[PDB]
Protein backbone atom coordinates (compact mmCIF):
# COMPACT_ATOMS: atom_id res chain seq x y z
CA UNK A 1 0.00 0.00 0.00
CA UNK A 2 1.24 3.47 -0.88
CA UNK A 3 1.81 6.02 1.87
CA UNK A 4 -1.55 7.49 2.82
CA UNK A 5 -2.24 11.22 2.78
CA UNK A 6 -1.16 13.42 5.69
CA UNK A 7 -4.44 15.32 5.61
CA UNK A 8 -7.25 14.94 8.12
CA UNK A 9 -6.10 11.62 9.57
CA UNK A 10 -2.87 13.40 10.35
CA UNK A 11 -4.70 15.63 12.83
CA UNK A 12 -5.57 12.39 14.61
CA UNK A 13 -1.96 11.17 14.98
CA UNK A 14 -0.65 14.63 15.63
CA UNK A 15 -2.94 14.55 18.63
CA UNK A 16 -2.39 10.85 19.31
CA UNK A 17 1.40 11.18 19.57
CA UNK A 18 1.01 14.41 21.56
CA UNK A 19 -1.06 12.42 24.06
CA UNK A 20 1.29 9.44 24.32
CA UNK A 21 4.49 11.50 24.22
CA UNK A 22 3.41 15.14 24.32
CA UNK A 23 6.89 16.66 24.35
CA UNK A 24 6.77 16.77 20.56
CA UNK A 25 5.38 19.92 19.00
CA UNK A 26 3.34 20.41 15.82
CA UNK A 27 6.58 21.01 13.91
CA UNK A 28 8.08 17.77 15.21
CA UNK A 29 4.89 16.05 14.29
CA UNK A 30 4.87 17.12 10.64
CA UNK A 31 8.43 15.83 10.19
CA UNK A 32 7.29 12.46 11.55
CA UNK A 33 3.83 12.11 9.94
CA UNK A 34 4.17 8.37 9.50
CA UNK A 35 7.87 7.62 9.64
CA UNK A 36 8.88 5.15 12.33
CA UNK A 37 12.47 6.38 12.05
CA UNK A 38 11.51 10.05 12.39
CA UNK A 39 9.59 9.45 15.62
CA UNK A 40 12.65 7.61 16.96
CA UNK A 41 14.72 10.66 16.14
CA UNK A 42 12.14 13.06 17.57
CA UNK A 43 11.97 11.16 20.85
CA UNK A 44 15.77 11.41 21.01
CA UNK A 45 15.53 15.14 20.22
CA UNK A 46 12.65 16.43 22.32
CA UNK A 47 13.28 14.26 25.37
CA UNK A 48 16.83 13.31 24.62
CA UNK A 49 16.32 9.57 24.99
CA UNK A 50 18.59 6.85 23.68
CA UNK A 51 17.83 4.78 20.57
CA UNK A 52 16.99 1.82 22.82
CA UNK A 53 14.39 3.74 24.79
CA UNK A 54 13.11 5.67 21.78
CA UNK A 55 12.30 2.62 19.65
CA UNK A 56 10.91 0.88 22.72
CA UNK A 57 8.25 3.57 22.94
CA UNK A 58 7.91 3.75 19.15
CA UNK A 59 7.19 0.02 18.72
CA UNK A 60 4.70 0.08 21.61
CA UNK A 61 2.77 3.08 20.30
CA UNK A 62 3.11 1.73 16.76
CA UNK A 63 1.31 -1.52 17.48
CA UNK A 64 -1.42 0.44 19.29
CA UNK A 65 -2.23 2.43 16.14
CA UNK A 66 -0.47 0.82 13.14
CA UNK A 67 -1.82 3.45 10.79
CA UNK A 68 1.70 4.21 9.63
CA UNK A 69 1.37 3.43 5.94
Amino acid sequence: MNKDEAGGNWKQFKGKVKEQWGKLTDDDMTIIEGKRDQLVGKIQERYGYQKDQAEKEVVDWETRNEYRW
